[PDB]
């Protein structure tokens, strides 16, 4: 079937029946902990079946998702107890709308055959991104304690001063981020700049040299530093002071990483954050 979860209440019985599938919903679980401290993405959550749902699809409002090329601001969020009813349920086309280029995110790497199955009845190509997810010791202890100082080197305070992202960082964040570069992925750390606290460190004349952000999953993303500023365990200090932020707020801390990536691996591991055993998946959806 289909149902629209509406209200605190239900989105806490939606975490509590997550908590169980963790870390394989922690795409969904950190979605769902956002939208109830205050939805600043305008999302919602469907269900196969309540209370005993099966499978979860949080996407986004319909009126919101006027440009078709904006694979930004068409995600969903998935996570499922049985692979066929997850195609049965992602097969609806008011969970999603495959005529648009859409991003699928999800902690399961399992739905990879859902998503191909689809890609042949519903006419797209599917380009698949996956990496090592990490989460923080302490949100590891938190969540799935079965599973289980980390503060980075000292800076010279007079040189790099932790603010926060300013909207007119946008850019440089968009040019250093491995999924951006054009105007949709602008408008998308824009809207993360405004709905969330993100971290940066000053240098000369308020430029930003490193920089953490997190998106409307919750994760951290879209960290990075200036070529020239690298190596002095800058970006170590955003990510630090932004995961000290949501640890306080009693938010889940995570983040991933390309294997091929030694460099913010050995980052990671400096903060304690351990890679898990449930890849990050996206898969980037258009048609034919």
């Amino acid at each position: 079937g289909m149902f629209l979860l509406q209200g605190a209440q239900m989105l806490q019985m939606l975490e509590k029946s997550l908590r169980k599938s963790l870390p394989m919903s922690l795409k969904v679980y950190g979605t769902v902990m956002h939208m109830n401290h205050g939805n600043p993405f305008n999302l919602k959550a469907l269900v196969d079946k309540w209370p005993d749902f099966q499978t979860v699809v949080i996407r986004p409002q319909e009126q919101d998702m006027k440009d078709d090329l904006d694979h930004y601001t068409n995600t969903y969020h998935v996570y499922s107890e049985d692979l066929k009813n997850c195609q049965e349920f992602l097969d609806l086309p008011e969970v999603i709308n495959w005529k648009q280029h859409l991003q699928i995110q999800s902690t399961q790497s399992s739905l990879n055959e859902v998503i191909q199955n689809l890609a042949a009845t519903k006419s797209f190509k599917v380009k698949r991104s996956k990496n090592i997810l990490y989460m923080a010791s302490e949100t590891i202890k938190e969540l799935t304690p079965s599973l289980l100082d980390g503060k980075p080197k000292a800076i010279d305070p007079e040189m790099f001063k932790l603010s926060s992202v300013d909207p007119s960082h946008a850019a440089v964040v968009n040019r250093f981020w491995l999924f951006g570069g054009n105007e949709r992925s602008l408008r998308f750390i824009e809207r993360c700049i405004q709905s969330f606290p993100n971290f940066c460190l000053l240098g000369p004349e308020g430029t930003p040299v490193s920089w953490s952000l997190m998106d409307q999953t919750g994760e951290m993303r879209m960290a990075g530093t200036l070529p020239e500023y690298r190596a002095q365990g800058l970006v170590t200090h955003a990510i630090y002071q932004q995961a000290q932020c949501l640890l306080k707020r009693g938010f889940p801390v995570y983040s991933h990483v390309d294997p091929k990536n030694q460099i913010m691996q050995k980052m990671s591991q400096s903060l304690n954050h351990v890679p898990m055993p449930s890849d990050w998946n996206q898969w980037n959806c258009e048609p034919l």
